[PDB]
């Protein structure tokens, strides 16, 4: 009904960054990921791999003590802020980060919202997903706030029932991005990327291989990394959603859509990303 | 002697499900796996990988605290019900699952049977394997009960000695599926899939590469996942047994039958499944 | 000086076993591996992978509590006898095994020799390696005892200095196999396989890619598995040593000899073994 | 301005060692790596893999108790000196090593400098990286001391600000190698390898795929291993830096430069090294 344009291959090619010969890890920044809890530890690994695969310089993972050891053998490149997501509830961050994500595998609690409020006082883009998504408002700040709800989380945020939401996805996503003054990545087939300045796009990539636990955790990480290597954070969000879906399309060329595991999207991204360079 | 028909490539092709563009993980359900104990932890990873590879939406693994960390780095997509198989002995499940499996790597104890009795009060298909297999009867309930004995476990269930069983496999499997009113997947070369309504099939795939620890644990998981994406639970069971054996046949094209490890069946399934689409 | 014959490709092809369609894991037996200690845990994983890759039915790993979790994510198919190598020092094994190995990554202590003495009362082939190798004698028993010393361990066993040993390898290996009434696999370039009945062979495969920590741990496991699927335990030993070296030769076709890691021999064996079928 | 020559493909080919048929792990020595701490554990795995991939015989990793289990499943070939880097602060090493590295993932503390002072009393080449880099002087000793600073660490060592350093990299690196009487590998695009005898080279390989956490940790390990298989420790340093960068160039043929993870350099080295033989 709205004619929201697709973010196309041509837009991706035109906007993906270079990685210059004269750069070091500091050029691409240090990200922070606040993710993973004792009965949902895997979401931290998924998002971690997503982020380190996606062109950042360094990654600090703020997760519980019990989760740390489960990440290290698979993602040895990350370092840790021990019990970081709980510690973020107590004070403003003393360290400076290029971008921050919070929520995958975190309980949807008031302590998590406190950590959200502290993270928002930093001057960098911030992603809120999963356990960090709630019905709330957002303080005026410099850097973008990026919310990544699936339709269930959108219902939690807005009170718009899922059955109604799904009939008018882009209309609701635009309306709430504007009201909240946040980016909203409203997930699903034809994911909507709605910006608080009124720009809105649809994502043309992805398939049912993504309809399985963990794929959104991986996406949150991909957005986190891309925010560190793109000059324009809009392009980071758009390219992460696009390339995330493109990795699922590569998988289905020679593998059944029923059989993808989320972490494999990260394994596939190196070759898919190269295609768009 | 009986002319039990084979479930053939043509039957598999005709019955494997689609994964629609307009679906999400909830479309394919949340399964529960109750598996893994302190000296047999690996069976939980094997069955977990089997299940997540096999087209479910989400997987919760109910296993002991000591087993959880051993699964997460390999299968980060699963979440946990901490000490779940022990907790299931104490009360009906409060959560709703699309399908449930119990038994791989569990001790063959009365506490495990209590957990079985509680799981059976849910309205979903239930698989019982390994430590959950015992001589018993089953309450009338809506969803199918699927027993996956090898010949030793069948002897434990029925008192039919293995030497006698193996002379008349389909006859015994049919007789006991009918008596018990359960599906029986009687494993071995030419696995028998006997339904309590009298339908019975033989499986034509598989080889001696499967004659090694863990392959039945992986199968239980494959059945669990397929029950979540097939509309007809009969087809889920049949296709899981078939594709399980087909992965062993792919392996032996270029690898010795002596050298397969069970977890690799799960790694092979993506490409094998695609062949049948 | 002696004309000890090489165990050749033709001997390997003539002696490798079939894996029949009508077999199950019990056909190929349950092996026991007593290996791994707190500061040398990896040797248990190396030998475990070697063994499960090499055609056994099941593998029980008797290792310390702290080592168990380090094996499970990589080799989920093994089960455990918790603190098994220490417990073996206290009594004869109550369980029956198709073959047993002891020593990789175990401290060279009197407690380990006690565990050796208990294992020797079983009726199955037994391999002694590494920490289980000492200067001693062996009781008359039914099954073969297989010692796998490198030249340093041979010096420890016999008092023959390494410099002298290495001038007359097959002569010393034969002499001591006869004296001890054990098989001796005297490792090195042109490994000597000396039988206590006077048969003796040289191994023609392998290269300097093997000259790195862990490769002998992997070999001990390969011998353990092959003893379970070969009818003649002589052929098991000969084929394990041969195929172990052949995997290093495959590696060097496209990879530098400086860069092999022991666990990769196990990864390579599936395709190498197939070549000899 | 200086015409520092590049260490070229031809120099690498002329200087890489053979791995003779008549060698064993002892021929290539035992290295010691003192690396990894509770919130930076991964650096020990990265450097460990680097080292074992790079032609040593054995590797002992001296790291904290909590780090050990995180390494073993990925690098089972290493053994451990439990809490080794802390224990090295208390006394001269009783064991003899072919080469030693210290610092990746270690806190930059006085206790680490004490461990440095003890390691320096050994007669072998010693690498100091990361947490072991400080403003200090070095005792006259037989074996080379090899410092591997990035420009930030060089500033910490010398007081030369990074902005000034980067205008005259080889001039500063030569000056300080001479003053300190240490090798300095001054990292960055066109890494400078400055020897205390006045030889100096530039490295022509590498790209922005390396501009991400962990790649320097992997390099320290590669240098450690190469010091064990090269007769001339100068060639070890030069070839490690060259081949490290070459692995990043192989990656970018078919993968985006944004997406490399440090541990993958180690995975790539087997095939890259073979190219130069
Ligand atoms: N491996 C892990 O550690 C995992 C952790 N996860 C975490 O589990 C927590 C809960 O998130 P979940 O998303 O699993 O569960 P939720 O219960 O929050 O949301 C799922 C529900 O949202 C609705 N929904 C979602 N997508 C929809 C669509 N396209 N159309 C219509 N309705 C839709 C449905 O009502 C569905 O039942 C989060 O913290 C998440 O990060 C999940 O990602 C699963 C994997
Ligand atoms: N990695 C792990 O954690 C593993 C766990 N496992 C668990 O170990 C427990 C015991 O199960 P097992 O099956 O190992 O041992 P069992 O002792 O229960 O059954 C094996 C016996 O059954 C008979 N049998 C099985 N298949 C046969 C056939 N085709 N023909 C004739 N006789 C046959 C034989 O008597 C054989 O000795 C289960 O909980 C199982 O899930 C096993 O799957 C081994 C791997
Ligand atoms: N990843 C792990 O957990 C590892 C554990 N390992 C364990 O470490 C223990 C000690 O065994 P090691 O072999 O490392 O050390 P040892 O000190 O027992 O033996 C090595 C010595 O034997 C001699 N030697 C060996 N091969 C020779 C040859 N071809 N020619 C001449 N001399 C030769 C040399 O004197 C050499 O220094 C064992 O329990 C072993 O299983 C080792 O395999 C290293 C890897
Ligand atoms: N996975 C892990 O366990 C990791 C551990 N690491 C450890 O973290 C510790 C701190 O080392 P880091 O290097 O991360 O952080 P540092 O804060 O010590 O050094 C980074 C700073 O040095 C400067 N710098 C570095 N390279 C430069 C170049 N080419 N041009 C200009 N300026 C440059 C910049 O000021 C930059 O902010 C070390 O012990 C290191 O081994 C890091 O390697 C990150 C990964
Ligand atoms: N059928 C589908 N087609 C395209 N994308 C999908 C489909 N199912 C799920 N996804 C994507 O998978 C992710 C699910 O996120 P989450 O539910 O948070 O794990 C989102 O990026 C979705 O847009
Ligand atoms: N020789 C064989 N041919 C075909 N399938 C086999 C063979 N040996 C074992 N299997 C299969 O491997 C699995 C063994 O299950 P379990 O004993 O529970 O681990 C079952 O699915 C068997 O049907
Ligand atoms: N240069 C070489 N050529 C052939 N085999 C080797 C060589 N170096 C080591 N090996 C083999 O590697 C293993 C070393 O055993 P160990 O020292 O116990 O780890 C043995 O099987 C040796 O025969
Ligand atoms: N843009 C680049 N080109 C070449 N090498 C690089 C580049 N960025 C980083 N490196 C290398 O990556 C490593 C970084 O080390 P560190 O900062 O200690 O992790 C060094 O070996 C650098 O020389
Ligand atoms: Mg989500
Ligand atoms: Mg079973
Ligand atoms: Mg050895
Ligand atoms: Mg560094």
């Amino acid at each position: 009904a709205m004619n929201v344009p697709f973010w196309t291959e041509e837009h991706v090619r035109a906007t993906l960054p270079e990685r210059d010969a004269e750069s070091h890890k500091g050029t691409y920044g240090t990200a922070l990921l606040l993710a993973g809890s004792d009965d949902m530890p895997g979401a931290a690994l998924l998002a971690g791999l997503g982020a380190m695969r996606s062109g950042l310089g360094k990654l600090v993972i703020g997760t519980s003590e019990n989760v740390i050891p489960l990440i290290v053998p698979v993602l040895p490149e990350a370092t840790y802020w021990r019990d970081g997501w709980k510690k973020a509830a107590d004070a403003q961050l003393e360290e400076t980060y290029r971008a921050i994500a919070i929520g995958p595998g975190l309980p949807q609690t008031e302590s998590v919202q406190q950590a959200v409020d502290h993270v928002l006082t930093a001057d960098c883009p911030v992603i809120l997903d999963a356990g960090a998504l709630a019905k709330r408002t957002y303080p005026k700040r410099e850097g973008p706030v990026i919310l990544t709800p699936h339709p269930g989380e959108f219902f939690r945020m807005t009170g718009v029932p899922v059955n109604e939401l799904q009939k008018k996805r882009a209309e609701y996503a635009k309306e709430w991005a504007a009201q909240l003054q946040t980016v909203i990545v409203l997930k699903g087939n034809q994911t909507v990327i709605a910006f608080p300045d009124g720009d809105c796009w649809l994502n043309p990539t992805g398939n049912g291989a993504l309809a399985k636990g963990g794929t959104g955790d991986t996406l949150t990480g991909m957005i986190l990394g891309m925010l560190c290597c793109h000059e324009d954070p809009k392009h980071a969000v758009l390219n992460a959603v696009y390339l995330h879906g493109a990795c699922a399309e590569l998988w289905t060329d020679e593998h059944s859509a029923h059989t993808l595991l989320a972490h494999e999207l990260s394994d596939i991204l190196p070759r898919v990303w190269k295609r768009f360079e």
